[PDB]
């Protein structure tokens, strides 16, 4: 009786298995692909392409199809190996990473960093999408009551004092809430953004603290006898 | 300078809203009632903008074809604004025909706090729907990857069948996420959806409770 060929992926809902970077370095190439595919969506997408290539090669082993598998396997192995490369795990290389790259790396080796990283990613995504929703709604109301040249002038005043569309849009929405403290739409955006920023900063703090514990950055100093 | 933008019946951006009880609004002039309702209702607002553009075209070119368009645009705004305060819609009998939403949406026009609570409720409800979509799409992608697309299709079909036997995408999507969360308590993506939905539902329920309480206290004053 046939099941479902998952390849290097694990069954849906399976509790993830985390190991310290040294223990992961000791894994077989196959076991490493299984480990990384479960935690990183790039290694997963590559393992799916490797699975389809393995299926084609089994059915018909023509040199065109067999090398398509060889390439697919190599690409997955290269992606998985890069995430645990000794070069990337040096104290020097870990200092060079951004807070985001540092927590995304730690999230592959620690359960709590993984969860905290997932939370920060949803709060940061909603910070961005809610700024665009609000801006496009508030700009429509602004143009209706003040005209489009008046808006372009305000956006110009912001771009002339200060980067990307979302940074200028969030500053516009904040400045207008400070100028009109009685507008419920602007004061709801203001309140909701403050609450989203609090949640994103706490998620990042938790993930960074967990990353420091994992990479052993939190216990460098020991006092001797004075 | 003198660069005065033709606002029409609209007020300056960010202007503090003026709220009156339904009896006081019934006593307003047709022009004052349009100003009152275009500030609070987006349908009356969109019509007032159409009325402003029609008045501008009629001034630019007063053809019988264009003068007829302004008159029609003014009466459409007049009717829409008048309907929101019609005596027949404010009777206890007519207010009971209204859904909790509609009742709160009507009261929002006459009370400041009901307006703020109605706005909060609308944001939290919108995010409840869009976050169910984001999660479903994420969890479905991982499900298909590990179990296959026929396996998902069978689950969605059984869910669509229990629902159609008595369609609603978000209803089906929520039920799928709920069932999977109950089956797999250790999946971080499903645990995050569950936790985030609970926190948002709490916020959405509080906003609608506070809005209904104010809506009751408003239609209580008659
Ligand atoms: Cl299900």
């Amino acid at each position: 009786q046939p099941e479902f060929d998952r390849g290097f992926l694990r069954p849906f809902g399976a509790k993830m298995k985390f190991l310290k970077p040294d223990q992961v370095q000791k894994l077989s190439t196959d076991d490493l692909i299984t480990y990384m595919a479960e935690k990183d969506k790039n290694v997963r997408d590559l393992a799916i392409k490797l699975r389809d290539a393995k299926q084609d090669s089994t059915k018909n082993g023509t040199p065109e199809i067999k090398q398509k598998y060889d390439k697919a396997y190599e690409k997955t192995k290269a992606a998985a190996e890069k995430l645990v490369s000794e070069e990337s795990l040096t104290r020097d290389a870990l200092l060079e990473l951004t807070e985001e790259q540092y927590v995304e790396k730690a999230a592959l080796f620690d359960k709590d960093v993984y969860r905290n990283n997932l939370q920060r990613q949803t709060y940061e995504r909603l910070l961005r999408s809610e700024t665009d929703v609000s801006y496009r709604e508030v700009a429509r109301t602004f143009i209706a009551r003040e005209g489009e040249p008046a808006l372009n002038a305000k956006i110009e005043r912001l771009a002339l004092t200060l980067l990307d569309y979302l940074a200028i849009a969030a500053d516009f929405l904040k400045n207008q809430a400070n100028l009109h403290a009685d507008d419920p739409e602007l004061n709801l955006y203001k309140a909701e953004t403050k609450a989203r920023e609090i949640k994103a900063n706490r998620a990042m703090k938790e993930a960074l603290e967990g990353a420091d514990k994992l990479f052993e950055r939190n216990k460098i100093l020991k006092s001797p006898d004075m």
